[PDB]
């Protein structure tokens, strides 16, 4: 039936829509402050709520994708996201924005984001991590797609920021319905392949949810996620505090988008070829080193760029290597449920990380505390990821007894 790269194209579409949704809030920081007495932090609360609900709703989304297939889940997510974004177009208050953009749109975003991450590797057992990366690279691309689009709509005279919400919400609803329309696992028996009595079987959601290694991974995820979200918003300010012009710090930090996008594909390909654990742990360790190294490199465009690129490489790689690692531990059958649960760690990190980083800076007045804490979190993640080897594969005695 369908060529097994169509799933990859679909995951590219849906994750790109999710990246657009998660990028929009910065687009509206300044227009909403112009129209209302609304602080940057007041608008950032809408983004933090969005991250909380998105990361949380991956769990029901994965359970439902497993139970009734990914197509219904992704197209419902497209509906919810379209509704919440378009209604953000018609808002008048902060709580209306929190509800429409934060809760509704984030709900739809989690339901769009997860099912392709569980489905694409099913079409690609020879290349599971690369398939996963295609399911997530859209979160690195959504900024580049929306930035010019949202600027274009806002500055046009007959339009406005509410017009960004309305038009971009229709467009994202369409992309997500098109992505979810054509998404389904391979058929129940024959596996698309040219190549390939004890009997193993994949883990069940209840079996993985009870494994201690699942929760070590959850902890590592929370740590790496939290560290990145705590400092990335501070890189450019670190530069200007070091003496760079705002323009120069902004240019340097911008390389983070490129590496954040590239690592999602490239790291998938690498670990498909050489295994996950060692490359994975090395990325966390390098992330630890970068949190420290910024105090020596962050004062020049070249140094700040190196730190930004490295941070982006390690951060973005987490969202391919945690689903790939989970796939290796527990198998693809319950990957929807297993990884949906696991991503809630990111839901929580997304809610709290940026705020806590800002608070540590403003409490001390310096960057030492947030970056030092991020380094410690990444050191812990390094330890966990490096020490944690796959659990024992499961004997399936019910299948096993079928042999006379
Ligand atoms: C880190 C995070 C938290 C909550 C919701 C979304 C995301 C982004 C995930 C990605 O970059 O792939």
């Amino acid at each position: 039936t369908m060529p097994r790269w169509v799933p990859l194209l679909l995951g590219l579409l849906g994750s790109t829509t999710c990246g657009m949704l998660l990028y929009a809030w910065s687009v509206f920081i300044k227009p909403l402050n112009a129209e209302f007495g609304w602080s940057r932090a007041e608008i950032a609360m809408a983004f933090a709520i969005c991250c909380l609900i998105f990361g949380l709703m991956t769990f029901p989304a994965g359970r439902l994708s497993d139970k009734m297939g990914p197509r219904k889940v992704v197209m419902t997510g497209g509906v919810l996201l379209a509704i919440g974004f378009i209604l953000s177009g018609f808002i008048q208050s902060k709580y209306q924005l929190y509800i429409t953009y934060g809760v509704i749109a984030g709900f739809g975003g989690g339901m769009i984001y997860l099912p392709p991450i569980a489905t694409a590797p099913k079409w690609w057992p020879d290349r599971r991590a690369l398939a996963t990366g295609f399911a997530v690279v859209g979160l690195g691309l959504g900024s580049f797609l929306m930035g010019p689009l949202a600027t274009y709509i806002i500055e046009k005279p007959g339009m406005g920021w509410r017009y960004v919400f309305w038009y971009c919400g229709v467009a994202m609803g369409i992309m997500a319905l098109i992505a979810g329309a054509f998404l389904e696992p391979p058929p129940a028996g024959w596996k698309p392949a040219g190549y390939t009595p004890k009997v193993t079987r994949d883990w069940t959601y209840e079996e993985a949810k009870g494994d201690t290694k699942f929760w070590l991974l959850y902890l590592a995820y929370f740590c790496g996620s939290f560290a990145g979200l705590m400092v990335i918003g501070h890189l450019a300010g670190f530069g200007r505090d070091a003496g760079l012009t705002a323009m120069a710090a902004a240019g340097a930090v911008s390389s983070l988008a490129f590496s954040n996008a590239a690592t999602r594909i490239l790291s998938g390909w690498f670990v498909d070829k050489i295994g996950i654990r060692v490359y994975f742990a090395a990325l966390f360790a390098l992330q630890t080193a970068a949190m420290i190294a910024i105090f020596q490199l962050g004062g020049s465009v070249v140094g700040l760029s190196i730190v930004a690129i490295v941070i982006g490489w390690n951060y973005g790689a987490m969202f391919t290597l945690f689903p790939a690692t989970c796939l290796q531990f527990y198998g693809p059958t319950a990957q929807g449920s297993n990884y949906g649960l696991l991503f809630t760690a990111c839901g929580l990190a997304g809610f709290a990380g940026p705020w806590v980083g800002g608070w540590l800076k403003d409490t001390t007045g310096t960057y030492y505390l947030p970056f030092l804490c991020a380094a410690a979190l990444c050191a812990l993640g390094t330890a966990i990821v490096f020490m944690t080897k796959p659990p024992e594969k499961k004997h399936a005695l019910e299948l096993e007894v079928l042999f006379q």
